[PDB]
Formats: C-alpha cells, sequence, structure tokens
RNA sequence: GGACGUCAUGCGCAUGACGUCCCC
RNA sequence: GGGACGUCAUGCGCAUGACGUCCC
C-alpha cells in the first residue's frame, strides 16, 4: 500500500510530472520511499500509454542494493513488475545486456552500468528513468558523473532521453569558503544531473520537523594542560637518534609535517645507499607515530606500537635454517636504545593519571549519556583504524563501562591499502545487525558509518576529534535522531578541529542559502548557467583525455645486486615474481621473504600450480636505470612491462 | 625634552632594564618615540659605566630612514651623540665598516647591514642595541630573519651579545585558521627576535584608548543584479575566438583560473609551433582582462584596454622603410566589427559597475561631514588606481563637494603599469598633508610604514589581504569621526575573506594573551625549540640554493644560436651576428621581420646601436623545447661582450 | 635593467589518513 | 591481490597581482 507523507509528495511532484530533479530530504525522512513511489508512478503511466518502462537505480555501496530491495523496492513492485538487484558481489551467470532486456526495475552499483557502457550492447536510451542515490557524489571523475557525461554528451549533439532523479540529503559546498562559490558548486551538481530544479521541503516543513528529531549539539573541548611524561620520554629518544644519523627536522614532534619530512628522508637515503640514515628515518617514523597515538588513544597502545615493531626486527635479524652479519652498527644502536628506555615507557604507560585528557572527556560524555535511558545506543567516530581497534580494547579493559551498560565493538573499512587489516563486507553486517538487535550497544567506527548504511537510531553520536566536510558533518548528526539525541565533538585545543568544525557549520549555513538562491533564480538565468557548466564539464573530460593518453633491482637497505629486469615475470596481471635459480640463496623465510644479507622484507611466498614462488613488491627495492635511481610505489609506475610467467 | 606617556613607559620598561623584547603599540601611539627614549637611556648608561654604546635601527623602507631622523632621532640625540641615516639611495663615499666605527646611532635599511655581514669587517658584537622596525617581517627568508639567524647562531654556540628591540603594532597569525597555530606563529616571531616577552599596554590601556581613535566599521556590499551588457558582448567575442582556435576553457569568463589556463595554453602552443592557437590565447587573455576590469573599474577602461592592444598590432604588422596571418586578420576584423558597439555601449553610464556607485555614495556622504576631510581608497591593481583617478576627474560632482584626488602606486619595474619614483611618492604624500590633495587612491603602498596624514574615511575597494594590513588600514583612519569601509561585491568572496581576517585578528589578541601568561620554563623551552629549527630551515635552503637554438615564439624562425649571444654588464643579453641586421624591424622596439612579434629594444653601448633580447619572446631549443621567464633560469651562461 | 624578499589570490603535483566501487 | 574514484589533513611547486629592498 504505497502512500507518501505530505512533505514527501511536495518534493516528488515534479518527478511525477516527468521533470529531471534533485531531491534534498534529511536522514530519516525516507528519500528511498519517494524513489519507489516515483518508479511505480513512472512505470504505471508507461503501461497505460502502451510503452517502454525501464528504470535503473544506481548506488555507491553493495549493501545498499540488497537493503533497497528488501526494505523498499520488492514489497511495493515485485508483484507488479520485474525487479532485480545487481553488484560485483553478485554471482550471476547472465551478462548485463540481457539483464537490461529481461527486467523492469534494475538496482545496481553504478560501475556495473559504466562497465557495460564502455563495451549486443547497453546504452542510456534503454532506460527511461535513472535514479542516482547519494547524488552529491555526481561530481568530478566519480562514476556517477561519467555516466551523466555520456547523457549530457547526447543531449547537446541532439538537434529520446531518460528522466533523472537525484537523491541526497545535503549536496554540499565542495570545500568552498564563500557564498559565491557555494552557488557555483550547487549549480555544478545541478548541471551534472541535468536537473530542472533542486527540491526542498518548504510548504510542509513543519511536518518534516516532527518526523526527524534534530539532536542537541555540544563541543566538549580538552585544554591539554596536563604533564605529558610519555611524550617527553619519546622526544628524548628521537633526539638521540637524530644526532646519531645527523638528520634534523624542520617540524614539530608528533605531527604530519614531521611524518612527511621523515618519509622523504627515508626514500632519499635509500636511493643514495645511506643505510644509516634511512634505518634511522624508518625508526623515527615509528616513534613519531607513537606520539600522535599518545595524543588520541591511550599510551599503552603507543608503547605497543613500538614494542611490536622492535619485536618484528628480532625475528628478521636473528638467523635460522653463516654470513658477514645482518645486525648493523646502526641497527644494534637503535635496538639497544629502545631496550634501555623500554621498562621506563612500560611502567610509565600503566600510570592511568598521565593517559590523554580526551579519553577522560570521552569517558565522561559516555557515562552520563548512557545513564539517561534504559536502552540507549550510540556511535564514536574516530579518525584511524588503529584508534577504533584501540578504543574498543580501552572500553573492554575498564569494568565501569560494562557495569553501566556499554557493550562495544569496532566498525572499520574494507580496503587492503592500510597498515591495519580490514573487515569483510560480511563482517560489517554481523556487527551492524547485532547493533540494531541490542547485542552491541556502541559502534566505534571510522567514516564508514557516516553515509548510506541503515544503522539504528542513536541517543549519542561522538566525533572523537574527527572532522571531515559539511556533508559528513550533517550525516553524522542524522545518525543520532532518537529521543533526547546528542551530537558531541570531543577535540583538543591543539588540534585545530574545533575551528574546522566551526567552518563546516558556516559552510552548511552557506549551503542552505545557496539552495534558496538557485531555487529563487529566474529560469532564463538558471538555464544559461547550467548549459555553461555542462559545456565545461565535457571539456574537463577532454583535458583528462590528454593527461591519461600519455635495468637493475637493489635492496633498499643494503643495496645488493639481486635481480635484473629480465629475471622478473608477471603472474596473472599483478603478482610480479623472479625466475632465476641462483635466487633461491639470496633470501630467507620467516612468519615472508627477507634479504639474507640485511633482513629487509622483500615480499611473501605464494603457490601457483603447485610451485612455491617468491612474490616481490616494488616498495622494497631501488630500481637502477642507465645513473638515475628510483623507488616506485606501485609496479604500474615503471616504464617497461614484464611478460606473463606462462604464455 | 624626552618624555614618555604612561602607556609608552609600561611597554618600554623591560627594554630600559636590558631585556630583549617585542613591543606591540597601535598606529598613532608613537612606537618610534619609545625607540628614541630607549636608545638614549641605553647609550647614557654606557657612557656612565665607561663603555661601548653603539645602536643600529633597522628599517624596511628608504623613506623611513630620513623620516625617523627628522621627526624622532635627531631632535633628541644629535646634540648628545653621533647620529646618521643610511640607505642604498644615499650617495656616501664611505664604506659601512667605517660608518660603524665613526657613529653611535646608525639608522639604515636592514640589507645595508646584511650586505656588510656577508663580507676590516662588521659583525653583531659591534652593536649593543639592535632595534628592528616593523618586526613582524622578522620571518622566513626576510632580511630581518637572516640578520637574526646569525645572532641566534652565535647564541647557541656560546657556552658578548647585543640587546634587541622589536617594534610593531600587530605581529600577525601568518595565515592560520586555528588558535593553536596563532600561538605557534606568535612564538615563532618571538623566537626569531630572541624576545624575553611580547609586550602590550595592559595597565595603561584606558589611556591608550584615548590617544588612538578607533574608527566606525562598515561593509557596503554590492549585489550585482544589474544587467551587464558589456560582459555579454565580450563573452560572445571570446566564444567566437574559442571556436576559431578550438581551445576550450574549464573555467568562468573574467576570472583567475581562466587567466591561468589561457596563459598555460599560450605557452604550450608557442612551444609546439601552433601559431593559430597561441595568438588566439594571447588575444583571449586581453579579453579576459577587460572582463575583470569591467567588474572593478568603469567599462570605458575595459574598452580602452582592448583598443590600445589592437592599436599596437597595427604598428607592428604594417611595414615601413607577409606579417599579417589569417588568424591575425580574423581576430583584427572580429574586433573592428564589434568595436563601435562596445564604444557606444561603454558611454552609457547606467550600465557601469555597481561598486562605483557604492564608492561614489560612500565618498559623497563622508566628504560632507567635515569642512576639511581626508581619506584613502585601497584599490587592488595599479591600473585600477590610475583609472579611479580619471573616474573622479571626469565627474564634476566630486570636485564640487571638495574632492581633489590623486593616485599613489608602487616603485617596481615588474608591472604592466609604469611606476612612481621614490621622489614622486613624497610629492603626493606631502601634498596630501598640506590639503592640496584630498584623497589618495592607492595600492598596498599606503598601508604600512609611511607617515600619511590621519583620515576621516578609509575605503577598501574590494581589496582584502591579511589581518596585519587590515588593521594597518584601520590605523590610517583615526581622525575625529573616522570610518573604515569595505566596498566588495557578493561575487568576489571578499566580504567573507575580510570576515576571516576579523576572526584571525581576534585569535592574535588571544595568542598574545596566552604567550604572556605562559610560565617561563615552558616559554623558554618552546622558544629554544623554534630557534633550533629556524636554523635548520636555513640548512634545507642551503641545499636547495647549492644546486642550443633561439626561435621566435610566434613564427618559430631560426634566428640565433647560443654562441651568437653575449652579455653586456651582467644582465643585458645581446646578439653579435651581422646577418642579424636584416631579421628584425624598428618601431616606437625590436620586432620580427617575418611576423612582427616583439623581441626587445635597441640600446647604446660605447656609441654602438645594439639589439637587446628578452627571453620572454623566444622558444629555446636544446638537443626538448622551453620558454624561460628570466635569463637566469637557463643552464649555460654567456660571456661578456 | 638585474637579483632577492614579503603579502594576497588562483592553479597544479606529492605524502599520509579514511572511505568506496570494479576486476583477479 | 591489482586498478580506479572520492573525502580530510599536511607539504611542495607553478601562475597572476600588489608591495618592498639591495646591486646596475
Ligand atoms: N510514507 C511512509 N509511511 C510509513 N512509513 C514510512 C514512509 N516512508 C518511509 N517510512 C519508513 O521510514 C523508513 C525510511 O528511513 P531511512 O532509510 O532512515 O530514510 P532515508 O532514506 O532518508 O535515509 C522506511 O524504511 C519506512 O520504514
Ligand atoms: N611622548 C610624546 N610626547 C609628545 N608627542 C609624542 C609623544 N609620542 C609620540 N608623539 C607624537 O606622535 C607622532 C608619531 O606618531 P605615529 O608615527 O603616527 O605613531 P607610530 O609610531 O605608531 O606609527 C610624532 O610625530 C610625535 O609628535
Ligand atoms: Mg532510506
Ligand atoms: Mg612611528
Ligand atoms: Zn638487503
Ligand atoms: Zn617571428
Amino acid at each position: 500500500d504505497l502512500t507518501l507523507r505530505d512533505y514527501q509528495m511536495e518534493v516528488a511532484k515534479p518527478a511525477l510530472n516527468g521533470e529531471n530533479i534533485i531531491i534534498c530530504l534529511p536522514t530519516g525522512s525516507g528519500k528511498t520511499r519517494v524513489a519507489v513511489y516515483i518508479t511505480k508512478d513512472h512505470l504505471d503511466k508507461k503501461r497505460k500509454a502502451s510503452e517502454q518502462g525501464k528504470v535503473i537505480v544506481l548506488v555507491n555501496k553493495v549493501p545498499l542494493v540488497e537493503q533497497h530491495l528488501r526494505k523498499e523496492f520488492n514489497p511495493f513492485l515485485k508483484h507488479w513488475y520485474q525487479v532485480i538487484g545487481l553488484s560485483g558481489d553478485s554471482e550471476l551467470k547472465i551478462s548485463f545486456p540481457e539483464v537490461v532486456k529481461r527486467y523492469d526495475v534494475i538496482i545496481c552499483t553504478a560501475q556495473i552500468l559504466e562497465n557495460s557502457l564502455l563495451n549486443e550492447s547497453v546504452r542510456l536510451s534503454d532506460f527511461s528513468l535513472i535514479i542516482i542515490d547519494q547524488c552529491h557524489h555526481t561530481q568530478k571523475e566519480g562514476v556517477y558523473n561519467n555516466i551523466m557525461r555520456r547523457y549530457l554528451k547526447e543531449k547537446i549533439k541532439n538537434r529520446p532521453q531518460p528522466q533523472i532523479l537525484g537523491l541526497t540529503a545535503s549536496p554540499g559546498v565542495g570545500g568552498a569558503r564563500s557564498n559565491s562559490k557555494a552557488e557555483e558548486h550547487i549549480l555544478k551538481i545541478c548541471a551534472n544531473l541535468d536537473a530542472c530544479r533542486i527540491m526542498t521541503v518548504k510548504e510542509h516543513a513543519s511536518q518534516l520537523k516532527n518526523q526527524v528529531k534534530e539532536p542537541f549539539k555540544k563541543t566538549v573541548i580538552a585544554d591539554d594542560k596536563r604533564r605529558d611524561p610519555f611524550r617527553e620520554r619519546i622526544i628524548e629518544i628521537m633526539q638521540d637518534i637524530q644526532k646519531y644519523c645527523q638528520l634534523y627536522p624542520k617540524s614539530e614532534f608528533g605531527s604530519q609535517p614531521y611524518e612527511q619530512w621523515v618519509i622523504r628522508e627515508e626514500r632519499r637515503a635509500a636511493k643514495e645507499e645511506k643505510r644509516k640514515e634511512r634505518v634511522c628515518a624508518e625508526h623515527l617514523k615509528k616513534y613519531n607515530d607513537a606520539l600522535q597515538i599518545n595524543d588520541t588513544i591511550r599510551m599503552v597502545d603507543a608503547y605497543n606500537h613500538l614494542n611490536n615493531f622492535y619485536k618484528e626486527l628480532k625475528r628478521r635479524k636473528t638467523a635460522e635454517s653463516p654470513l658477514v652479519s645482518k645486525q648493523d652498527e646502526t641497527d644494534e644502536f637503535l635496538m639497544r636504545l629502545f631496550h634501555a628506555k623500554k621498562k621506563q615507557l612500560k611502567e610509565l604507560a600503566r600510570k592511568p593519571e598521565y593517559d590523554n585528557e580526551k579519553l577522560m572527556k570521552l569517558r565522561n560524555t559516555l557515562m552520563e549519556e548512557f545513564t539517561k535511558t534504559e536502552e540507549p545506543r550510540g556511535i564514536i567516530f574516530t579518525k584511524t583504524r588503529q584508534s577504533a581497534l584501540a578504543l574498543y580494547h580501552w572500553i573492554m579493559d575498564n569494568p565501569k563501562f560494562e557495569e553501566v551498560g556499554i557493550k562495544a565493538h569496532f566498525l572499520i573499512g574494507a580496503g587492503h591499502n592500510s597498515e591495519t587489516k580490514p573487515m569483510t563486507q560480511n563482517e560489517q553486517r554481523e556487527v551492524i545487525d547485532k547493533f540494531r538487535g541490542g547485542s552491541i550497544n556502541l559502534l566505534i567506527a571510522t567514516t564508514v558509518a557516516e553515509e548510506g548504511l541503515d544503522i539504528k537510531e542513536c541517543n549519542i553520536v561522538i566525533r572523537y576529534g574527527l572532522v571531515t566536510n559539511e556533508i559528513a558533518m550533517v550525516q553524522a548528526r542524522g545518525r543520532a535522531r532518537a529521543d533526547e539525541s546528542t551530537y558531541a565533538l570531543v577535540a583538543s585545543s591543539g588540534s585545530g578541529a574545533v575551528e574546522r568544525e566551526d567552518v563546516n557549520i558556516f559552510r552548511e549555513n552557506m549551503m542552505y542559502k545557496a539552495i534558496r538562491r538557485v531555487q529563487e533564480m529566474p529560469p532564463e538565468e538558471y538555464l544559461n548557467k547550467i548549459q555553461d557548466f555542462q559545456l565545461q564539464s565535457i571539456v574537463e573530460k577532454q583535458m583528462k583525455a590528454k593527461r591519461d593518453q600519455r635495468i637493475t633491482f637493489l635492496c633498499k637497505n643494503c643495496h645488493k645486486l639481486i635481480c635484473s629486469g629480465e629475471d622478473i615475470q608477471v603472474i596473472e596481471n599483478m603478482h610480479h615474481v623472479s625466475v632465476k635459480k641462483d635466487f633461491q640463496h639470496l633470501y630467507h623465510k620467516r612468519e615472508e621473504i627477507i634479504c639474507k644479507d640485511c633482513g629487509q622484507v622483500w615480499g611473501n611466498m605464494m603457490v601457483y600450480r603447485g610451485l612455491d614462488l617468491p612474490c616481490l613488491k616494488i616498495r622494497n627495492f631501488v630500481v637502477a636505470f642507465e645513473t638515475t635511481k628510483e623507488i616506485f610505489k606501485k609496479w604500474g609506475e615503471l616504464p617497461i612491462i614484464f611478460p606473463d610467467f606462462d604464455y
């Protein structure tokens, strides 16, 4: 039984009458339900005018396909039309061109559609309604914009195109600081979705107000005026290393500019055969990491970060199943250095009084807010993955949290480009569905929790010194819309984060005023501006179309002669491997492939057709041409390509 | 008779007792008078302890040497000590090492002292008090910081140094947006001047308040909702050119990103022998210039900017004693077709910019409050100063109500507008205090340092820079019933940029209040750390600093080899081949014979008429091609003629 | 005329963190 | 495991304009 609330109608009306539009409805309003109502209405009128009704709903996240089916599309359309959900995760034995022709309502991740459009074929004439979910991403080189680039390309050259629905809560300002540049970004994503209007709940605003409960805002600041024993004890150690190698920073200890400098320094050193310098630079990064860990997490984690790093070196340096020797002077210096000051750090880390202030501010904000209701739920937005896994263990090892009600769990990302190891797509469901059950009470999450996914309503949402953009700001507030909701920001004065959130509050307020002006804009003006942005949106692709249209291997640490370019061959289209048979002797094995001479990590052992072969990563070698030298980050940056192992 | 007011004392006290400090006193308080009182007090105590008293007062501007002498230092110290003023403008036949030894009070531009320190020699032991004027410049690779880098270098290695006075009004925040990074910048320039404290008028704040009259603030915004006929008529013309060459922008018309794009495009085109493209890109810049001129100045100036540009091409293309390409004849005709329309449209006063009517309105009311009022208009570009002058001239109602105006621009030779002489700036500024000139239309030049008369109105005409210059500009208006106005348009972003500076200024006062309240063990340890890394910042620059054919950019002809070019003096590069006489033409200026592109200018050197060549106008071809901006960017150096 | 520095604005590139999608 | 995209922070470079200095 497919109703709409009065505000939902007001926003939908022009889409029901065929106009391409963007829809701005807050989190908890039910923007997807408006999509459903529009697909049906659109499709019914094509039946009743004896015509084609094919509707494709694009998303940016695999769980949103199956979530949009179960909870919105199937219940209201499966029994009248042919509905399907697609993704890369889907195991179908049917090509996408077929799925177009066999189905009426196609929900899928936008890249599935773009993959087909790349190239019997698929094209945008085949659909009559394209609904883009979270359309603020229709921007730059995003998939959504590449789709729309084609649509717009056809429009201008035509002198039979589908209808386009944009779905979002807040379109954004695109990092701008001026009300002029707010307009310009709004108009730009209006222009990318060829919208005849951006659409907001004006006439039924009072009704919307009651549906979504706006939370109570706080900014709990931490003036770090405590003594910082752990900091001081580390900066000592770092200065002892900086003298040893004679590499002096232009930057504060425990900060980004230091981290950038010390990484540039490790590279340069490695390129110039200066082991002593790079090894110290490598170690100096880990110490710098431990400082900023001490700023945010508990200091036992900072300690552990170092302890584990020096534990790893014991395995890689100590031999097993005769040499000049792996253990260098520089290595033995740094190892001893840490082993000397270790006990001090450990016994200092277990003093709870010198743990970070932010943690006591977090503790305080939790304890009061988890004692207002008998069944409360909440989220902590930490910045790094490690800080999620740590704050979990912080809550575990702390009986007062558990006693008052808090049973917590971390919720991180999926990627394989982090030093912390991810969660599976499936493992995220396991938590999030436990969260709505009440099994898990408190999500400690990275950005992952901010957009899209259906997470239970929250009584508290804590941004633990995390600020990103205006969009994510307002998304995070949307996650807390239960009774007596609270949106807290727990930063320190030294961060700059209180002032960055305050700029986002200014930006958000610009965004509402840029929407109010593009709406009030006379149509001759609006038309002429949108056409101009679209004309230059196509030219932005032409400049990238010119951009895109454009030896020996040595151990970074000890500079040994190991491999030629001819010795390396690709497996599949990614795993590069060596084929020489002297090569057996020049590496060692641990639990992982390390240099025999120096114990530097080279890669890992794999199996391929019952053969134990060595994988080599480009991280860990200096490439020598002929003379110029280089460290490349990923294999694709090299100039010559290697042949496949087996032809 | 050398007094101090009660606030001036409070601020000076620790300097009188020998402590290195920075002094923060508003514009109109008399910070220089505190320098005078400190030099005398310092020098008197060295006489009376039978010892060396040598004091060097560094400045950043040549007029401030002669101004500090006349109006502060000589009247109170010439009759008791040996006072002198130095600069690069000074015509002395005496080396600086001598001037050190012969004089007690040495006022000079800081580079004079650094030149000597570079290298009987000069060094910082020779002075006992160094007073740095406008010490907020003691930053980065500024001269003031290179001086202090040496001072700090000696300090750390010593295990007999002078006292150091920092003079400023507002030290700044250094572009920061966080109260954490405000502290960090304050501490950094505290650390560069080795100050024991930043010093502000707290105990006698009420008295200071009365001395300096704080102006009434306004932000007169212009919602440009008018029709813009001139704009539309130009964008038409630019689209006609963009189709012709097939170079399409990724940017708005009449803006910076367009200007950057269209300059990158002219270069690329010139490197790749694509005359058609570059010539259009060159012309497209001039059209883009005329749009942003239309945004700020009157539109007759935008028209004139184009007319004069196409007039120049008539001289360079028409022969005397084929040059005209298809692309050239296309663009020329194109302008000649749409010309009369632009001219007759430009003389319609109703379609001139709104900001000008907002300016007009803000002037007319504020120049009718007092019978003798004075004021300043801070425009952005030099052209917009010279234009707003002519705007006020050609407008009898300004003159009738009292306004007699004049422009006040810069000195440099790196602008498309031609400068004022050091002397010409005095001629205006001293006329301004006389009442001969009523209204200065100035670039940034008027904001810092120079003694300009007090103002009833100061207008920032869509100009915003940093917090420092903001507060400096407010300082220029401290007469009775003073007003500080900002006249920007909603499309600028400038109202919001000034609002960030207002936030930044407020951070600055709070960062000062915290470094002052900071316990000394903490303050010491932070200053020593910034100084330690300030020296390392020089070491990273000390590694940075320690690191073929010539073809006409337009027509790509073979003109000169590297061997054909020889330097005159250490700057004017010139060709010596004698086929070379034929390949250029002469106008009123050296142009290509084939295409009429400007190559340089004719000079005389030992009675020889020789051709100067600028690197702007040639594609350098190795064996790769390149356009270099200035000769020093090339890899091989040429011998002297 | 040359060199150097500072400020504002805009553009581009790099590093790190976070997230996503597609493919094997 | 590879490729692409986006977001945040930081750093670097180039362009335009304005200003200053020093040496010619
Ligand atoms: N017209 C309606 N009548 C009744 N319930 C509705 C209606 N629209 C939406 N809902 C309910 O609200 C839910 C939408 O919540 P949510 O997904 O948070 O909104 P959004 O799509 O804005 O994020 C639906 O799943 C449904 O349970
Ligand atoms: N203690 C004082 N007694 C008398 N006049 C003073 C005193 N201090 C300053 N002045 C006057 O103030 C003028 C200097 O002010 P100004 O240069 O505008 O301030 P600043 O040095 O802050 O730029 C001098 O010309 C002088 O006549
Ligand atoms: Mg929903
Ligand atoms: Mg003064
Ligand atoms: Zn090795
Ligand atoms: Zn030529």
